[PDB]
């Protein structure tokens, strides 16, 4: 699925992420947009091996289990595959995890040089949210 901007912070919102750890709906839809182009099915190996996955380009070394990645965790229990799916719950359950490990947003290497200080509220401009 390519998600319109407004269409996914529409998504976001409505699960929850909008102010989640106190991140701006504009910061996760920026963040989407640089890490996946708003396309759920996204894939981009890593040179440790791993891949990142789907919307918000979630981490096979840590997060989901893709069998082919070593020294893979699964913290979010859940297949890398469950990640391209058109239905964005399990990115977004996933997300919550991620970003409340400990280092917030700046899991996200795209997020972190190039929403992390901007102004991020131009990624929702014009929604009706």
């Amino acid at each position: 699925k390519v998600f319109g901007r407004c269409e996914l912070a529409a998504a976001m919102k409505r699960h929850g992420l909008d102010n989640y750890r106190g991140y701006s709906l504009g910061n996760w839809v920026c963040a989407a947009k640089f890490e996946s182009n708003f396309n759920t099915q996204a894939t981009n190996r890593n040179t440790d091996g791993s891949t990142d996955y789907g919307i918000l380009q979630i981490n096979s070394r840590w997060w989901c289990n893709d069998g082919r990645t070593p020294g893979s965790r699964n913290l979010c229990n859940i297949p890398c595959s469950a990640l391209l799916s058109s239905d964005i719950t399990a990115s977004v359950n996933c997300a919550k995890k991620i970003v409340s490990d400990g280092n917030g947003m700046n899991a996200w290497v795209a997020w972190r040089n190039r929403c992390k200080g901007t102004d991020v509220q131009a990624w929702i401009r014009g929604c009706r949210l």
